[PDB]
C-alpha cells in the first residue's frame, strides 16, 4: 500500500504532465496521495495562471463575512455576519488597516502559535463563495473554470443524464480568517488554487479516520450534535491541533503559497486560516472512484446546511432512500 503513514504528498508536475487533468490526479492516487485527504501541486515553472493581479480591485464582495467566534480557543464555532458590500480594494484596504493586519512574527509557526492563541478574540472579515474566475481563458492548463463537470462524470459513470451545473467560487481572505472542519458537499474532490497574497495554513485528517473526527466533534459540541446529525455540515466548528493531539485524532498540516495547487480527496476533513490578504480560486469536482464516497455521503436535514441547487440530482440519484427527508431540509 502507498503512502500507508497517509502523509501530505507534494507533486511537482512537468509541463507535459500537466496537459490531462484526470491523468495526472490517477497518477497522484497511484502513489497514495488520497491517503492524506489533501495533496499540494506546484506548476511547472512554465505555467501561469494569468497575466497579472494588477487589475482586480473593481470586483465586488456583494457580502462580506465577519466572523465571529464562540467558546474556547482550541474548540470554537463561528457564525457568519453579513456586513454591507465593498470592492476587492476596498476589502484589500480593510485588510491592511491596523485593526485587521497580520502581526508581526518570526515564520510560520510562530504565526501559527498566534492564530491559535489569539483567533476568538478577533473578527476577521471573509469575502467567501464568489462565482467567478481569475483564469485567463487561454490558459489550457489546470484552469479551473473549464474542468469536466460533476455532471458530466455521474453521466459518464451511471449512465444518467442530471440537470446541474459546476462552477468556481474565488476566496478574499486577511489575516485569521477561518475555514471550519468539513468535508466537501457529497463528499467531493475540491481544488484550491492560491492567486495571491499571502499563504494559506491548511490542516486534514486521512479520509480513512474521518469518523475519528466526527466522533470527537460529537464529544466537543455536545448540543450541535444533539441538533444535527451531520453538523459539521454547517461548516461553524473549529478545533485545534493541539485539541486534535490530546484526543489521539490522526491529522497533518501544511501552508499553502502564492501560485501552488491544494487538492483535498472525497471524505478528507479539513480546516485552516488565512495568513493575511489573499484570493484563492476553488471548485469541487469528481471522479470514478468518488462516486462509491458520494453514495456513502451524511446529510444534514435540519435545515441548516443549505446548499447549491446542483446537489438535488447527486442526492436523488446516489441517494434515493435519503432523498425525501433532505430535500425537506432545503425546502
Ligand atoms: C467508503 C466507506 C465509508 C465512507 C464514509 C463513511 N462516512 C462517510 N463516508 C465512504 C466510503
Ligand atoms: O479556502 C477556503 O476558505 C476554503 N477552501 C476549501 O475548503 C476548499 O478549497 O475545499
Ligand atoms: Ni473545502
Ligand atoms: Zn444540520
Amino acid at each position: 500500500a502507498q503512502n500507508p503513514n497517509c502523509n501530505i504528498m507534494i507533486f511537482h508536475p512537468t509541463k507535459e504532465e500537466f496537459n490531462d487533468f484526470d491523468k495526472y490526479i490517477a497518477y497522484m492516487e497511484s502513489q497514495g496521495a488520497h491517503r492524506a485527504g489533501l495533496a499540494k501541486i506546484i506548476p511547472p515553472k512554465e505555467w501561469k495562471a494569468r497575466e497579472t493581479y494588477d487589475n482586480i480591485s473593481e470586483i465586488l464582495i456583494a457580502t462580506p463575512l465577519q466572523q465571529v467566534a464562540s467558546g474556547r480557543a482550541g474548540v470554537f464555532t463561528q457564525y457568519h455576519k453579513k456586513k454591507k458590500a465593498m470592492t476587492v480594494g476596498e476589502y484589500r484596504h480593510l485588510a491592511n488597516s491596523k485593526k485587521y493586519q497580520t502581526p508581526p512574527h518570526q515564520n510560520f509557526e510562530d504565526l501559527e502559535r498566534k492564530y491559535w492563541k489569539n483567533r476568538i478574540y478577533n473578527s476577521p472579515i471573509y469575502g467567501a463563495d464568489i462565482s467567478g474566475s481569475l483564469f485567463d481563458e487561454n490558459t489550457k492548463q489546470w484552469n479551473l473554470g473549464h474542468l469536466g463537470t460533476i455532471q458530466d462524470l455521474l453521466e459518464k459513470e451511471c449512465g444518467v443524464v442530471i440537470e446541474g451545473v459546476n462552477t468556481p467560487y474565488l476566496y478574499f481572505g486577511m489575516w485569521k480568517t477561518t475555514f471550519a472542519w468539513h468535508t466537501e458537499d457529497m463528499d467531493l474532490y475540491s481544488i484550491n488554487y492560491l492567486h495571491l497574497g499571502e499563504p494559506k495554513t491548511w490542516y486534514v485528517v486521512p479520509p480513512e479516520h474521518g469518523q475519528r473526527l466526527e466522533r470527537l466533534a460529537r464529544e466537543l459540541f455536545p448540543g450541535s450534535s444533539r441538533g444535527c446529525g451531520a453538523f459539521l455540515r454547517h461548516k461553524v466548528a473549529l478545533i485545534s491541533p493541539t485539541v486534535l493531539k490530546e484526543n489521539g485524532i490522526p491529522f497533518n498540516r501544511i501552508t499553502q503559497e502564492a501560485g501552488e495547487f491544494m487538492v483535498t480527496f472525497p471524505y478528507g476533513y479539513h480546516a485552516g486560516f488565512n495568513h493575511g490578504f489573499n484570493c484563492a480560486e476553488a471548485i469541487n469536482f469528481a471522479t470514478p472512484r468518488w462516486i462509491d464516497y458520494g453514495k456513502m455521503a451524511s446529510q444534514c436535514s435540519c435545515g441548516e446546511a443549505r446548499v447549491t441547487f446542483s446537489m438535488d440530482a447527486f442526492v436523488r440519484i446516489l441517494q434515493p432512500e435519503r432523498y425525501d427527508l433532505w430535500k425537506r431540509g432545503q425546502d
